[PDB]
DNA sequence: GATCTATATGCCATCGG
DNA sequence: GATCTATATGCCATCGG
DNA sequence: GATCTATATGCCATCGG
């Protein structure tokens, strides 16, 4: 039997329809129930977002500032629609709590809770299914951990990493995100390096820690000059994007007692 | 040329009497 | 009782994939 | 969130005594 971990705020956008004024709490819960059955999940854990990541803010005060800018620019009509949506989503979460173990921890990204759950209890299940449209959750893929995106309708598996992310494995994926940064979170990368040049450098030199150890790289191309100046950026970005390595620290950033209680609660759920 | 940077979509109810 | 005086918090990253 | 629009790189001598 399997474990299913839901990126719950992320999933809620499947219910955002400007031409529907109706509540969706019931359909939200039902969708999760049907996904759990589809994926033979004996355990389902629903995660939700609750404020910006304290762990990441500490390293980067402009973290997700781009998201604030996006919402700031809304028209009066858009704001009204969004407020209705987000109130309906809050109601969907409340209903969810009565049915599934559902976690929100202020100042902790759902990404980090998911990474930690997989590390703590993933071994107790045949397969782990991650319900998220967020490609960064593919930092967690293994032969036993896969992802489903409602947006693309695709299942993401470790063996298809190159098709999906232009890298061959998770370690290269994490390195690539550190070099490239993450536009969605307002984390700048090395200017001039995208997936193609990033993959080439990784293939040649290894992971980001290996690359740092070899700087300066040769070449007078601007993007290499930029890479050569980016040791501190790369170390920082690695902390921000290497979900499996830093998930425990990210949770502990809002209190060690909180981490200890979450650990306890997750272990207990896996026995229920 | 590919590749990268940067922007804007009021996105989104998979799929089966 | 309420009301006022006086003090101490190493406060504080709203909120949305 | 993915996806799309739009921009800027003075790019570029693969690889083997
Ligand atoms: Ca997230
Ligand atoms: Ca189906
Ligand atoms: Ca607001
Ligand atoms: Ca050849
Ligand atoms: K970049
Ligand atoms: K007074
Ligand atoms: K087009
Ligand atoms: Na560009
Ligand atoms: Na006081
Ligand atoms: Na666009």
């Amino acid at each position: 039997r399997n474990l299913m971990i839901v990126d719950g705020t992320n999933l809620g956008f499947r219910f955002k329809h400007n031409n529907s004024k109706k509540p969706f709490a019931s359909s939200y819960v039902s969708t999760i129930q049907s996904l759990a059955k589809s994926y033979s999940a004996r355990t389902t854990i629903v995660l939700g977002d609750k404020g910006k990541s304290v762990f990441r803010l500490e390293h980067l005060p402009e973290y997700k500032g781009n998201r604030d800018e996006k919402y700031a620019q809304r028209t009066e009509e858009e704001k009204a629609l969004d407020e209705q949506f987000f109130e309906y989503l809050k109601d969907a979460f409340e209903l969810c709590k009565t049915t599934f173990p559902t976690f929100t921890i202020r100042g902790v990204e759902a990404d980090d809770m998911a990474a930690y759950i997989v590390k703590l209890i993933g071994h107790l299940y045949d397969h782990v299914w991650l319900i998220s449209t967020d490609g960064k959750w593919d930092t967690l893929l293994t032969d036993k951990v896969s992802r489903f995106s409602f947006t693309t309708r695709r299942e993401y598996h470790l063996r298809d990493m190159y098709e999906h992310h232009n890298v061959d494995d998770v370690e290269q994926f994490i390195s690539l995100k550190a070099i490239m940064g993450d536009l969605g979170d307002n984390i700048r990368g090395v200017e001039g390096i995208g997936a193609k040049r990033g993959y080439n450098i990784i293939r040649e030199f290894g992971n980001v820690l290996d690359i740092i150890d070899q700087l300066p790289l040769p070449g007078k191309q601007k993007y290499i000059q930029n890479l050569n100046a980016s040791e501190e950026l790369l170390f920082r970005n690695l902390i921000l994007v290497d979900l499996p390595t830093y998930c425990v620290d990210a949770i502990a950033a809002v209190g060690q007692d909180v981490l200890d209680k979450f650990t306890k609660d997750i272990l207990e759920i896996a026995e229920q």
